[PDB]
């Protein structure tokens, strides 16, 4: 592809071309709102006489499934304040930067954290600084601490005696979680080390069967030759838990205040879907769903919540 092509010769630093030391950095916290960690640079990179200063957005991750939002105003958002702005890496958040020694070089995030969702469109518009903002939703588990950076530099812009600043976002991920209460339909290891059950194509015995409780999370790694899936769009119960509505089959229509991620499977790197159980859901429920194949050869999946 071209949206993830990395320049192996690229190099840069935190201070960039400002000669500033890490101590003089203006480190601040992200405005987090309902599992959404935010780094807004609109009112932070405005030129100042005392510039070019360096503002650092700290992002500390010790929890799962944080929707990350990063802002880097566009050239001309204000008439003259961002006339010479630069955001790096260009093809973000597909491409990111990691600290090799003291300098930085390009790295692919999907190749660094498996199971991360990067919807190519935010508010109907592309997911790139060209449209002014970038988003991405984290995975539910991480094995090793991962640190990468973003860049949003307005220092090259000047408003008479004032000068813009160099914006940077540091993401210090801490090891959280262990595995997924889900199934794995089958470089390649991170597929196997993330689920409790593995489902092989040629000869499978047990179908998918993911067990859940109140406040736990599960997921699925859908196959490579998938035709369709109904495991969060159309759920069906069996035996006798509750009288069934033939239309309230979407996971959102089944449990109030439930969550689904990548319901449309539009993510670029992986064909995956996730869910979350609110801490207020104390009702027991057991459901079923199916999956399709290109061949119709279908697999099945089971769901159990608070089954105790």
């Amino acid at each position: 592809d071209e949206l993830d092509k990395i320049d192996l010769s690229y190099e840069t630093t935190e201070s960039g071309d400002t000669a500033v030391s890490e101590d003089s950095y203006d480190k601040y916290a992200s405005n987090n709102t309902n599992k959404e960690y935010v780094c807004d640079f609109t009112d932070q990179l405005k030129p100042t006489e005392s510039g070019p200063k360096v503002k650092k957005c700290e992002v500390k991750v010790n929890e799962p499934l944080i929707k990350v939002k990063i802002i880097c105003p566009l050239k001309g958002s204000v008439e003259k304040l961002y006339d010479n702005i630069e955001y790096v890496p260009k093809k973000s958040p597909y491409v990111v930067l990691t600290k090799e020694e003291t300098k930085l070089k390009e790295k692919l995030l999907s190749k660094l954290i498996y199971g991360l969702l990067i919807s190519p469109t935010v508010n109907e518009k592309e997911n790139n600084f060209k449209e002014g903002v970038i988003e991405f939703t984290l995975p539910p588990v991480v094995h090793k601490a991962t640190v990468f950076y973003f860049i949003c530099d307005n220092s090259k812009t000047e408003d008479d005696n004032k000068k813009g600043n160099r914006g940077i976002v540091e993401v210090y991920v801490e090891p959280y979680g262990n595995k997924i209460n889900g199934c794995a339909f089958l470089e390649k290891i991170k597929m196997k080390t993330f689920f409790t059950q593995n489902i092989y194509k040629k000869n499978n015995i047990y179908p998918c069967y993911m067990k859940l409780y109140s406040g736990d999370i599960g997921g699925i790694l859908f196959p490579k030759n998938i035709k369709s899936t109904t495991c969060f769009e159309e759920m069906i119960p069996y035996n006798k838990e509750i009288k069934w509505n033939k239309e309230n089959k979407s996971l959102g229509n089944l449990v109030n205040n439930s969550v689904v991620y990548n319901k449309e499977m539009n993510a670029k790197y992986f064909n995956v879907q996730y869910v979350h159980i609110p801490t207020s859901y104390k009702d027991t429920l057991n459901l079923f769903c199916s999956i399709i194949l290109k061949e119709s050869t279908s697999y099945l999946v089971y769901v159990s919540i608070n089954e105790g």
